[PDB]
């Protein structure tokens, strides 16, 4: 294990600085010893995932908070955690040295980082890109005999996943997701701006649109990378809006109920690529359920839909994910995208803002409430401007490239996710936890497949809160909760 090198750039807390020769790390994962917990405590004051133990007791008594576990109570199954490999990503982490690079991709993907089982892969550019490009330029191919990958795929994004896929234990699921057909597919010829796909679904102009998520795959099975997923279209609701700044494609609802059912669905079914899973809507919850109910209330279309892919940017939770879950249970909802840098009054990149720690965190488990099945960062790291974007669209991200330095940053919104993402493998099964009474806590339960606990509890507010985690099975964990901390607890169950 190295401990965090610590950094103020005068913020609410600090970031962990890494270089060529020196990174944070963990030991090896290691059991607790039945009737015994760990703990991995992140404060503010500046502890960054630190490893303790204590017992599990027999008795409990007291009149302070109670978390009881409902171990029979079981809700979804976890699919898991990551990020997005965008040209930004690709290019801020290649500018490193390779040691540095390696450091970085080891932070996430080792079992000595946070463990990321998920990578999502732009089909093409969007706005976290120094140039508008599509895998098909040339106007009217409706064969696609031009479709090809740019180096921004071969050179850039397909070797870091190589290497991120080598590094991790865990099996990777990647997902992808387009921003921008190409132009001569689109009503406005332009890869921004209002304007869909040409034409009505059945026709030439949709089925070359979805004979090109064929071609991606065709092309990246080449390289010896295979898909767990794809969306339907990255955020469709943007390309209904005039003057939007960045790479778009339009689709209603009916619109993206059809394209599925006559075009997307058929093609990827016909193709060697069937077992690759479709997920709908990859926008803001605030449309559902009326998307859900417009595309799967459509046999036609909802045979060819695994699920709902939302976005955490503009977020009230029952009344989208709980009456999506309520309406179609066997349809899993998975958070595709979330970022912050939104505020008007903050900079795009704030080093070391345990708020926006907070926020990650506070997300997951209010997401992990709603029956998602997995969680998915925007860019994988950006610089200290938070780019390159070619429309100046800068944002956060947990990780920070100071290429000048051959150094590299890990915020506070790192050390947040890796309480879930370290902790919480594929198949992990949210179960109930109950609270005695009234709190400021925001908490989660899981079970491994193997059985054993997983606890998430997050403090947002500065009073210390003690309180006990009840498992009938074993006894009572006695802890706190600090201000301004966020722990994740597991024990053995047998
Ligand atoms: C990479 O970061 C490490 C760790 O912060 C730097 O190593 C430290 O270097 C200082 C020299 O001022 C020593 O006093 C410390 O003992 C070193 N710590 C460790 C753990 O080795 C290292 O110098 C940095 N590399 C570069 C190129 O700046
Ligand atoms: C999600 C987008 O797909 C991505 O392209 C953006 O970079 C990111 C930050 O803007 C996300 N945006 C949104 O969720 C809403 C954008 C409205 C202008
Ligand atoms: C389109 O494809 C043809 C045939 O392979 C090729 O000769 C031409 O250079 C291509 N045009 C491009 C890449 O702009
Ligand atoms: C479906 O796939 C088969 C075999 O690859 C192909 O011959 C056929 O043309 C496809 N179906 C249609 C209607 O194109």
């Amino acid at each position: 294990a190295r401990p965090c090198i610590p950094k103020s750039f005068g913020y609410s807390s600090v970031v962990c600085v890494c270089n060529a020769t020196y990174c944070d790390s963990f030991d090896p994962p290691t059991f607790p010893a039945l009737g015994t917990f760990s703990r991995y405590e992140s404060t503010r004051s500046g502890r960054r995932m630190e490893l303790s133990m204590g017992p599990i007791q027999a008795n409990h008594t007291g009149t302070g908070l109670l978390l009881t576990l409902q171990p029979e109570q079981k809700f979804q199954k976890v699919k898991g955690f990551g990020g997005a490999m965008t040209d930004a990503a690709a290019l801020n982490i290649l500018a490193l040295s390779p040691p540095a690079q390696n450091l970085l991709l080891k932070s996430y993907f080792s079992e000595e980082g946070i463990g990321y089982n998920i990578i999502r892969v732009p089909m093409a550019s969007c706005d976290f890109s120094i140039r508008t490009y599509t895998y098909a330029d040339t106007p009217d191919d409706f064969q696609l005999h031009n479709f090809s990958l740019p180096e921004e795929d071969t050179k850039l994004k397909i070797p870091l996943i190589h290497r991120a896929l080598q590094l991790a234990q865990r099996p990777v699921s990647l997902l992808a997701s387009p921003w921008t057909s190409p132009t001569w597919l689109k009503t406005n010829g332009a890869v921004n701006g209002k304007g869909s796909l040409k034409g009505q679904p059945g026709d030439i102009y949709h089925q070359t649109w979805a004979r090109y998520f064929v071609k991606f795959l065709d092309a990246y099975a080449e390289h010896k990378l295979q898909f767990w997923a794809v969306t339907a279209e990255n955020e469709p609701s943007a390309g209904l809006l005039s003057g939007y700044p960045f790479q778009c494609l339009g689709f209603t609802p009916e619109h993206q109920r059809d394209f599925i059912a006559r075009d997307l669905g058929p093609t990827l079914a016909n193709s060697t690529h069937h077992n690759v899973r479709l997920l709908m809507l990859d926008d803001q919850r605030l449309l559902l359920p009326h998307w859900a109910k417009v595309v799967l209330t459509d046999p036609e279309a909802a045979k060819y839909v695994h699920g709902i892919a939302v976005h955490w940017y503009l977020d009230p939770a029952k009344a989208t994910l709980g009456e999506t879950h309520r309406l179609f249970p066997n349809t899993m909802l998975f958070a595709s995208e979330a970022c912050v840098g939104s505020k008007f009054w903050e900079q795009s990149v704030r080093l070391g803002s345990w708020d926006r720690g907070m926020q990650y965190s506070h997300s997951i488990i209010t997401n992990l409430l709603y029956h998602v099945v997995g969680w998915t960062d925007w860019n994988l790291a950006l610089n200290p401007e938070g780019g390159p974007n070619w429309v100046r669209n800068f944002v956060d991200s947990p990780i920070i490239v100071d290429i000048t330095k051959d150094t590299f940053y890990k915020q506070p919104m790192f050390y947040h996710l890796g309480h879930f993402s370290k902790f919480i493998p594929e198949g992990s099964q949210r179960v109930g936890l109950v609270a005695s009474q009234k709190n400021d806590l925001d908490a989660v339960a899981l079970m491994h497949p193997d059985g054993s606990a997983v606890v998430v509890v997050l403090n947002r507010s500065s009073k210390d809160v003690p309180l006990t985690i009840k498992d009938p099975a074993v006894g009572f964990l006695e802890t706190i909760s600090p201000g301004y901390s966020i722990h994740t607890y597991l024990w053995h169950r047998q």
